[PDB]
């Protein structure tokens, strides 16, 4: 009867909603269109940062990347402030996660190197995690604009929830780097109205948002109950019936999250 | 399946849990032990203030009540500091609700007058509101200590939820007096870890708690969704099998509330 | 002033105000009528519990005292609830401090034993702390009623501040017992509108209030700066010019504390 | 003696501190570097909203402003989530004040119109209020980065306090519009550790913060005594000797506020 409530939310917001919460020892998985494809949008920036941490000896975080105003593409609140100074890899990681900085993500992808500006290597990083479904094909901002049904730049709530589970709660990264990724998501500034708005204040929430055209609004999160039990929540949505210009509905993700909180409480 | 989650909570906390949320236009009633009896404890102080407001002109709120050190027979955080100054009816209403002041409640009961020091007149007021179930039989502090199974000083989640619905959302009180009751409950200091802890921060919660021996912990609340839609939530619990000294589990009420929030989201 | 502002408070509230803050390494002492005598009222209950703790092994805390309703004099919110059960020394300590229970204080005095119902031995305990000025002569409730100028049941802001400094910050008690006394004062329920109201919330305040006739209102506190630096604050007041029923003005004490906070910041 | 206490705070925090509290009927002005220039940082957003409120009917708040990803050039916690939805003038006012949203302020400056993207018209509004000292020369984020000694984008504690006094306590705005400005500042999310942290909990505080490079940390507030007596408090600081990256010290502002509270108590 959770599917009835999610399909109810879909009706309310004229949206397609994807929800996945991996099973734990105590709780069964929650699955609503969990294996349908949804566009990454900025949610790839969290595993992208893990890709950078994984293949680099950490001192790489201090490597200074310079760029020009021609490189500033999509919402980049931090990169627009540093054309003159450049930004270290660490600052690009910090910016890409906490401010969803689009230029920072492109520079970090470029740092992965290879064809398609780093997107083949980023997909390849996902494969190293066991995710054979997801793919990144374009950079910011084009990766938000693929039409509905196009498999490029998509993940599934199932696939990305499992990816995030390994990155934050599992062993994808050494504890060294794991802590840096976790802290950046914990101090994310873009998620206040999504999964975080749907869980009671005394649950801890770390998350990475994603937003794009066709009313795409995602949030992937790790949440901790007041007793300290972790759950991974992937909530993805789009509103393709409204066309390219369809507006994201953040309240859909908050309400879907509150529904999830009630099953996990 | 909500009932299954409530039974799991009852198991987790060694508690008996009662939940009632009255039906609305869009939502069905939520009922768990909705018609079983649970001890009022201080939850009676919310309708008590309404009873005093109901039978008195607003100007009665300024009447100064004086009392003695002999009247301090229970936890009275506000009245204890005012034996020498006296206290206004308004301040007793404020104290009974916001600080659960025990002496304030006895003075308001006496202000109702009649047999049992006001206890008969308070019950009759509940009866006048359609509450055929509830009964107040003692004053503070005895009304918290009736043994399990004793019908005295008990209500049901169903009955107290319907009482509270009429007081805050219905027309039991004129708008001026209703606004005073709502404001006192809105500024309550005792409910932070109960229904308020289980609802997301962007839901508005006004409540009146109750706590007693036998692990008794209640919380009656009016909550507003972020869209401004009101619901009445009565959550009552005790741990009576664990004896007189059983500790209340506030976290039980917070978790029950999170379960309810997920169904109302 | 500083003395101009305290004397302005005396004008505003038509009161006599005594303030003492012992010198530290960083701050000079604060003194306003610091050596004039003011009535203890319930502030003696904090050193009384220290007297009881010092004289006895912790196991003494479990000793059960029984009493009758004839012993219940003065404001005794806890002892009124336990005539039939009796109370252990520990809960008598708890009640005397956190609820200013007058009956609990008389029983604890009796446990000190000796002439005057324990008041000579309690006085003697203060002398062991270096306080040669203060004296307890009567029990509850008579100790609140001495006329102005009468030296009985009086202390000075100077003497009691240094008494409390030794009990909480010094070594009058072994760390075991020091923690019990400190925890009781930290969880006091009667001081919300006195020294606690005058200090910013991120200053930690532990206190013991005192209230009596002739507008007597005292508060003795240990406060901790946000960086963790402790100060002892004694604020004592009376309004004897207005006679026996002069009302205490709690707001004088909150304001005096705010003045003290401003010099300690 | 207050100036001595401020000079010590300045020593302790390696900071330059400016404090102004306008005179009242009962209290003298408090002045510490009241006429030295400090950078506005985001404290200008409070009179900015006042300017928008003043030269437009209330219904203007419903006007929908759309903007692009290119407009996100500073920390914009609300506006970076509404590139696709737009934001009303009302929502931009809310955001500029409560979240210090940088894009929101730039969009509001554009709504003021005129040369320099609105910076001339906003300064002209300060002139109409009698502020001959303050000037805004740049938009977000440049106005936070001017070097020490540069007069651009600066105000004084004296000037900003007098502006804020007129806006909240005077008659610069009609009461309908005055209440919106007051309410936004009352619900500000950024000031918990500054003037609000330095005042006792029972003082009402509404404020607008500013933070920038060179250790700049400002807070302008209106505070109400427990008696309901209002004061305007401007506290500004920088640590400019420590360079561009010198860290702001919020505790300096809280301690300065505690000093002022002690004088106003
Ligand atoms: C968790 O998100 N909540 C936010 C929010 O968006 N805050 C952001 C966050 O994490 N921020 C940070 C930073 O990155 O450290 C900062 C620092 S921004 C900055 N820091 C520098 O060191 C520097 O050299 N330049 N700049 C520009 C302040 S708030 C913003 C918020 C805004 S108002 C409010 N109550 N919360
Ligand atoms: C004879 O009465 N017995 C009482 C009693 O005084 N009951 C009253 C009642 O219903 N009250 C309420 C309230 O409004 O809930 C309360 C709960 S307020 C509270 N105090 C805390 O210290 C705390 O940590 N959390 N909370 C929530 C105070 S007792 C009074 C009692 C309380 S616990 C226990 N074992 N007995
Ligand atoms: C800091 O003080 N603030 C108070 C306040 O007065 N709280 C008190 C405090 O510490 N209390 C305690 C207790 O003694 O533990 C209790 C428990 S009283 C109690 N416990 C038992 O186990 C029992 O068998 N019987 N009884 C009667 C609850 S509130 C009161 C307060 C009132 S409303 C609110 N939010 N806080
Ligand atoms: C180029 O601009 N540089 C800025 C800047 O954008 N300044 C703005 C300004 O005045 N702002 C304010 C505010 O309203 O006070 C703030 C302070 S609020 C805040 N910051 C935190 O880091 C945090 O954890 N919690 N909270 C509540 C955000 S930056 C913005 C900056 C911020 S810190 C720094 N070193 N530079």
């Amino acid at each position: 009867d959770l599917a009835d409530r999610f399909a109810e939310l879909e009706r309310r917001y004229d949206a397609r909603l994807g929800v996945y919460v991996p099973a734990t020892g105590t709780t069964a998985a929650i699955e609503y269109r969990a294996d349908e494809r949804f566009a990454f949008c900025s949610t790839f920036k969290a595993p992208l940062v893990a890709a950078v941490l994984h293949q680099n000896p950490l001192t790489h975080l201090d490597k200074l990347i310079t760029y020009t105003s021609d490189d500033i593409r999509s919402i980049s609140p931090v990169a627009q402030q540093h054309v003159q100074t450049g930004m270290t890899i660490g600052q690009l990681c910090d910016a890409a996660i906490r401010y969803s900085d689009g230029t920072a993500a492109n520079l970090l992808l470029a740092d992965l190197g290879g064809p398609g500006g780093g997107t083949a290597a980023f997909t390849g990083y996902l494969r190293s995690l066991g995710d054979t479904v997801s793919r990144l094909d374009a950079e910011e901002p084009e990766l938000n604009r693929d039409p509905p049904g196009d498999e490029r730049d998509t993940t599934t709530p199932h696939a990305i929830a499992l990816v995030l589970q390994q990155l934050v709660l599992g062993n994808a990264l050494p504890p060294d780097k794991r802590a840096l990724l976790t802290d950046w998501m914990a101090r994310n500034t873009t998620g206040a109205k999504r999964i975080r708005a749907g869980f009671p204040a005394d649950w801890k929430v770390i998350d990475k948002t994603g937003t794009g055209d066709y009313g795409r609004a995602n949030d992937i999160a790790v949440v901790w109950s007041p007793t300290g039990v972790p759950y991974v929540v992937a909530v993805m949505s789009d509103r393709a019936g409204g066309g390219y210009d369809a507006e994201p509905r953040e309240a859909l993700l908050a309400e879907a999250a509150t529904c999830v909180a009630g099953v996990l409480a």
